[PDB]
C-alpha cells in the first residue's frame, strides 16, 4: 500500500527544485500532474519522490523547460516543534487555523499517501495504481491545505475546485475525512522533511514537506 518515497538524491550545494504541481516539464507539452517531486540543482536526482506546499497563497515552484522557479534548501528528519516553527515562518501575513493541531494533519496525510494505512486507493483506484499516484495526491494536497490555509473543498464549499475532482477523487476525499484520526503515526520509524524556500524579491514561495520511512 502506497507510494515509496525511496529517493535518495542530495545537492552538493544543499539547493533543491521542484517539478511542480500540475506543470509543464517542457513549455511546449501539456501541462503533467508532477506530485511535487523535488530534485537536486546540479545532477536533478529526485530527492523526494513527492512533496505536498504547505502555503496555497504563495507562489508555487516550476522547472519547466529545466528553468527552476523555486528554490529549497532542505531539513531533514523534522519533528512537531521543527514544522511548527517553519510552516509559520511561511505564513508570516496569514494565520494557520487550528495551529496547535498542524502537525498532526500534515504528518497525518502525508503518512497516508507514503503507507495509506487505511486503504483508500484500493476502495476508491481498485487496481489502477497508476490513476493514484497522481489523482490521490492531489486530493491529499488539498486536504493538506484545508488545514493550512482553511481550504476545504466540498460540494458547496469551493466548488470549482470540487467540480474537476473525479468520481474516484470525490470516493477517495470522503474516505480520508473518516479515517483522519483512526490509525497512529510510527513517528520512530519515519522521517519527515522540510524545504524551506530561499527568499526572493515579493510574494514568496510556498514551503514544501515529505515524509519517508527510515
Amino acid at each position: 500500500g502506497g507510494f515509496p518515497n525511496d529517493a535518495k538524491g542530495i545537492s552538493g550545494n544543499g539547493k533543491y527544485y521542484s517539478l511542480g504541481q500540475i506543470e509543464k516539464l517542457y513549455s511546449n507539452q501539456f501541462a503533467t500532474y508532477n506530485n511535487l517531486t523535488v530534485i537536486t540543482s546540479d545532477t536533478h536526482e529526485n530527492s523526494d519522490n513527492f512533496a505536498f506546499c504547505l502555503a496555497n497563497g504563495k507562489r508555487f515552484p516550476s522547472f519547466t523547460d529545466e528553468k527552476p522557479k523555486g528554490i529549497y534548501t532542505l531539513v531533514k528528519d523534522i519533528n512537531k516543534e521543527q514544522y511548527t516553527k517553519l510552516l509559520k515562518e511561511n505564513h508570516k501575513w496569514s494565520s494557520i487555523p487550528n495551529l496547535n493541531q498542524a502537525w498532526d494533519t500534515f504528518s497525518r496525510l502525508s503518512y497516508m499517501y507514503l503507507k495509506d494505512p487505511t486503504d483508500i486507493v484500493k476502495r476508491a483506484w481498485g487496481t489502477d495504481l497508476n490513476t493514484a499516484r497522481t489523482y490521490f495526491h492531489q486530493v491529499i494536497q488539498y486536504e493538506i491545505w484545508r488545514y493550512t490555509d482553511g481550504m476545504r473543498v466540498s460540494s458547496d464549499t469551493n466548488v470549482y475546485i470540487y467540480e474537476k475532482f473525479s468520481p474516484q477523487q470525490k470516493k477517495a476525499l470522503e474516505m480520508i475525512r473518516t479515517d483522519l484520526y483512526n490509525f497512529t503515526v510510527p513517528y520512530e520509524n519515519l522521517e519527515y522533511r522540510f524545504y524551506k524556500p530561499d527568499w526572493v524579491f515579493g510574494l514568496g514561495f510556498q514551503a514544501l514537506a515529505t515524509v519517508r520511512w527510515k
